[PDB]
C-alpha cells in the first residue's frame, strides 16, 4: 500500500515511514517497491550495523529467488552497477569520497534509511552527506519508534533503617523469592555491588562461560549493562533508569571541547529493552527508578566523532547535519550546542590538514582520533595525561600506537579538546589550561562566547 506512495516521489523528495510491522520493515517494502519498479533497477537499503545488514541479506536471497540481491559492507566496488536490491552498512559509503559517494548514490532509484534513531557517527555523516545532493535522490527514512507492573522504585537515603539496598532503590525482600535483574549505569557496580548479594545471601551472579554456570541455580539475581544480544525464565526486572555514555562539553575557554562517559537517563527505546525482558513466559514486575527515560538517543557526542569523515572531502558534517534535519526533520535539536558545534567544525577544517596528522589518525587505536584532529591547530607534539582512577590521579599512562607522545609533566598544553579525565588531572594536580596561542582558536573562543550569550 505504501509503494504508491514511495513512488509518487520525485528526485528530490524525501519521505519518513513510520510502520514496522512483521519480521521486515527493511525487507518488505523494499520488496513491494521493487516489484513495482522492476528487477532491472537498483535499490538501495542502509543498515546500521553490520552483521544486521548480513543477516537481511541472506534472508531475502532465500525467500526470493526471482529478485536480484546484494551485500555491501566490506571494501568498495568500483562503478558497481549490481540491478537488484543492495543491503549495505552506512560505513560503507562512510569510505567514499564526496565525488564517488554522489556516483554511487544517484545510481539508486530509492535510499531506505534503516533505523535512522541509533544515530552512530557513520549513520549521522552518511545521510547529512547526502542530502548535500539531496535534489537527485530519492530518499526514504525508515524507523521503529503479557502483563506489566508499574512502579517507579524510591531512593534510598542515607542512614536510613520489607525492603533491601540495590544501588539507591527501594525494592522488597519479598521480591527475592524470585529471579531479578539489575540495570546499572557503571562498569564498576556490577562487579561491586552484584558481589554484594552474594555478600548478603543471595545466590547471584555481572555484564559468557561465567553466565551458563550462574543461571541454572536459583533463586538467581544479576546485574548486567546494555546487552540485549532472551534470558533463561526471568521473573522480575530492576532499573536505575540510568546509563553510563558519552557526553559533549563546550565552552569558549580552553580546553573548548571537552568529552567523557557520563551518568545519563536511557531513552524510551532503551527503556522498553528493559521494560520488555520479562513477561513473555509469565506476568512480571517492573521496577524502574525517578528519572524520565528521554524521547530521543542524546547524539552530540557521536555527532563530533562523524566530523572525522568531513575531514578529507572538506565536509562540515555539523553544518550538513543542521540543513539535513532543517529538511528531513529527523532528530530532535539542542540548537545552542549544534550551533557550538559548527563553529569548531569551522575551526577544523579552516585549514589543511598536516600530513603526518593525518596518518597517525589512520593507524592509531586511541578511541577518538579527532581529538589529534583539533589540537594540531595549537600543539605538534600529543600529550599523555595521567589516567585518573577512582576520582584521583594515578603514575598510569594511556600507550596509543603512532601517537608518539610527551608525557605532561606540569608542561600543560593549549588543547582545543579534552577528556573530563584530562580536565581532572588538570584541576587536581594543581594547574591550569594555557590561553590561545593561535589566532584561530582565539576567532573560535570569541564566536563561542558571542552564541552562548544568545
Amino acid at each position: 500500500e505504501m509503494v504508491k506512495k514511495i513512488t509518487s516521489m520525485n528526485r528530490g523528495d524525501f519521505k519518513q515511514i513510520t510502520l514496522a510491522t512483521g519480521a521486515g520493515k527493511t525487507t518488505e517494502l523494499p520488496k513491494a517497491v521493487i516489484e513495482e519498479i522492476g528487477r532491472h533497477k537498483r535499490v538501495l537499503v542502509l543498515i546500521p550495523l553490520r552483521a544486521a545488514a548480513e543477516s537481511v541479506y541472506q534472508y531475502m536471497r532465500l525467500k526470493h529467488p526471482s529478485i536480484s540481491f546484494n551485500l555491501r559492507i566490506g571494501d568498495m566496488k568500483e562503478g558497481d552497477m549490481a540491478t537488484g536490491i543492495t543491503y549495505a552498512s552506512y560505513g560503507y559509503f562512510c569510505q567514499m569520497p564526496q565525488p564517488k559517494l554522489r556516483a554511487a548514490m544517484v545510481e539508486y532509484s530509492y535510499i531506505f534509511l534503516d533505523e535512522y534513531h541509533c544515530a552512530t557517527p557513520e549513520q549521522l555523516a552518511i545521510i547529512g552527506k547526502i542530502h548535500r545532493f539531496s535534489e537527485s535522490i530519492r530518499v526514504v527514512a525508515m524507523t521503529a519508534t503479557h502483563p506489566i507492573e508499574e512502579f517507579i522504585a524510591p531512593e534510598v537515603m542515607k542512614g536510613e533503617d520489607q525492603f533491601l539496598d540495590i544501588a539507591g532503590l527501594k525494592i522488597p525482600v519479598d521480591e527475592m523469592k524470585g529471579n531479578m535483574l539489575v540495570f546499572v549505569p557503571t562498569r564498576n557496580m556490577a562487579v561491586e555491588v552484584a558481589k554484594k548479594l552474594k555478600a548478603k545471601g543471595y545466590n547471584s551472579g555481572y555484564y559468557p562461560a561465567n553466565l551458563r554456570v550462574v543461571t541454572s541455580q536459583s533463586p538467581y539475581v544479576i546485574v548486567a549493562t546494555n546487552a540485549i544480544e532472551t534470558l533463561p525464565d526471568l521473573d522480575t526486572v530492576i532499573d536505575t533508569g540510568l546509563k553510563c555514555e558519552k557526553r559533549v562539553r563546550v565552552s569558549s575557554k580552553i580546553p573548548f571541547i571537552v568529552t567523557g562517559l557520563k551518568r545519563m537517563a536511557v531513552t524510551v527505546g532503551e527503556q522498553a529493552q528493559r521494560r520488555g525482558r520479562v513477561g513473555r513466559v509469565k506476568p512480571g514486575r517492573y521496577y524502574r527508578s525517578q528519572e524520565t527515560a528521554t524521547g530521543s538517543k542524546d547524539y552530540h557526542y557521536d555527532l563530533l566523532q562523524a566530523q572525522r569523515y568531513g575531514i578529507e572531502d572538506g565536509i562540515n558534517v555539523t553544518k550538513s547535519f543542521r540543513e539535513m534535519n532543517y529538511d528531513w526533520s529527523l532528530y530532535e535539536e539542542d540548537s545552542l550546542l549544534i550551533t557550538q558545534l559548527e563553529i569548531l567544525n569551522n575551526l577544523l577544517i579552516s585549514e589543511d590538514l598536516p600530513a603526518a596528522v593525518k596518518n597517525i589518525m589512520a593507524r592509531t587505536d586511541h578511541p577518538e582520533p579527532i581529538q589529534l584532529a583539533y589540537n594540531s591547530y595549537e600543539v605538534q607534539v600529543p600529550v599523555l595525561f595521567p589516567k585518573i582512577r577512582n576520582g584521583e590521579v594515578t603514575d598510569t599512562y594511556e600507550n596509543y600506537s603512532f601517537l608518539n607522545a610527551r608525557k605532561l609533566g606540569e608542561d600543560v598544553p593549549v588543547y582545543i579538546y579534552a577528556t573530563e579525565d584530562e580536565d581532572l588531572a588538570v584541576d587536581l594536580l594543581g594547574l591550569d589550561w594555557p590561553d590561545p596561542g593561535n589566532q584561530q582558536v582565539v576567532e573560535t573562543g570569541k564566536a563561542l562566547k558571542q552564541v552562548t550569550g544568545l
